[PDB]
């Protein structure tokens, strides 16, 4: 019933907090409280579980961006600030111990299976396209000046935001999120 | 080569942890790459954790020398010294096909799986880099390159937050594009 969901849940908690290299199937089963036979009913092996976890994180995180980026009661820049504020509230729930599954996996790329590279890049690119669209909308109402490139700016936002999450999880506090967003915010009029 | 055992260990450590990370790399893999016996490893280090801290101290020392080349070059304006550093760091990364990143960024990201000693050691190195960079930015203000408007410490912190994330992305994509993308956009903060 809840065998599959408990495995996904256990996987997302362990990979946002530690990363893939640190965690084996046995840790996962203890945390999920699910028999080994259920693990192998859903996934062929650890690498295949890893990919399922990437995909599940992408589906969840898309709903988070829906909530912020599609809130038409908010001017476009205020949507970006709602996003970073909500992302920080989510981190504060577990005292900043848990970061981004994608940034964690991204940093370990050298020890991951090759399949992972294109799946991680696809997810980062989906987010950048969405942020670029938000930034074009900020230009249309003069929140961001015409001499900026929305795509370049979207790529820089995600580069720095993952860097901010790395630092917040290292320091176990929100201050790096605030530094990043306060300085990046100066690209706007 | 018996007299080379310590450098071999550090070398193999730096190579393997900049390419993979701490959680991925066991002592046996280090020994096999260093071609030194186990008794030589334990002569110098009490365990993997003591080794890892020694690698951070080694990386701090060698990295400080690369910053010295850029940040202490008096033939360059302050902001040109910052562009030199990023150019150099990219050249370094390009030598090994962008497969090797920052040791401090790699370990920082896997902090949840590390002995708690590492936290202060990793944060210490980053704060050093940030202090050198803010000083660079204060000199950029004192000569008109940066507007009196900006906080040099906040900007130094935002630089190191963003640069570690650009390196992450360059090692993931195996290309310098995220580096150029980051610095191109960050360069707008300057006059």
């Amino acid at each position: 019933s809840l065998a599959h969901q408990s495995l996904i849940r256990a996987g997302l908690e362990h990979l946002t907090e530690k990363g893939y290299s640190s965690v084996g199937v046995d840790e996962i089963l203890k945390a999920a409280r699910v028999p080994k036979g259920s693990f192998y009913h859903y996934f062929r092996n650890k690498a295949d579980f890893g990919l399922a976890l990437i995909e599940a994180y992408d589906t969840y995180f898309a709903r988070l961006l829906d909530q912020a980026f599609l809130d038409g009661s908010l001017a476009p820049l205020a949507r970006l600030r709602l996003f970073t504020r909500m992302a920080e509230e989510g981190m504060a729930r577990h005292g900043f111990r848990r970061g981004c599954l994608v940034g964690n996996l991204g940093q370990e790329m050298g020890a991951l299976p090759d399949d992972f590279r294109a799946a991680l890049i696809g997810v980062l690119e989906t987010w950048q396209r969405r942020t670029a669209q938000l930034f074009r909308e900020a230009q249309a109402c003069g929140e961001l000046s015409a001499d900026h490139d929305p795509d370049a700016l979207a790529e820089a936002f995600w580069i720095g935001w993952e860097g901010a999450i790395l630092r917040a999880k290292l320091e176990l506090r929100p201050d790096p999120l605030h530094s990043f967003t306060r300085t990046f915010g100066r690209h706007f009029v």
